[PDB]
């Protein structure tokens, strides 16, 4: 149904950063990490599923 | 091996908000900082640095 990113170490490291960088996970938005990470191939949709995920992880 | 913690504005924005609800930055403490803010990574001495600067500030 659903395409999933692989959030290899690397990648949620910098996703990590991106977000703490904005304030942490309360503050920041999936656009402010997007335009953070640069990564090529990263999608609003992606960054979106991964930091609800963050979020319900803590 | 490992990244600075960077006080950028967003999360020195982020602490002030906290340390204004803990009743202004002698009043908080840094752990009740910390624990408003809840960012991964940051710890008390983090907060600590940054709280002790901010004490010795003239200005919000």
């Amino acid at each position: 149904g659903k395409a999933r990113m692989r959030w290899t170490p690397e990648l949620h490291e910098a996703f990590v950063e991106a977000v703490n960088s904005l304030g942490g996970s309360e503050r920041a938005t999936p656009k402010g990490v997007l335009k953070i990470m640069k990564v090529e191939g990263l999608t609003i949709y992606h960054v979106k599923s991964h930091l609800q995920k963050y979020r319900t992880a803590r």
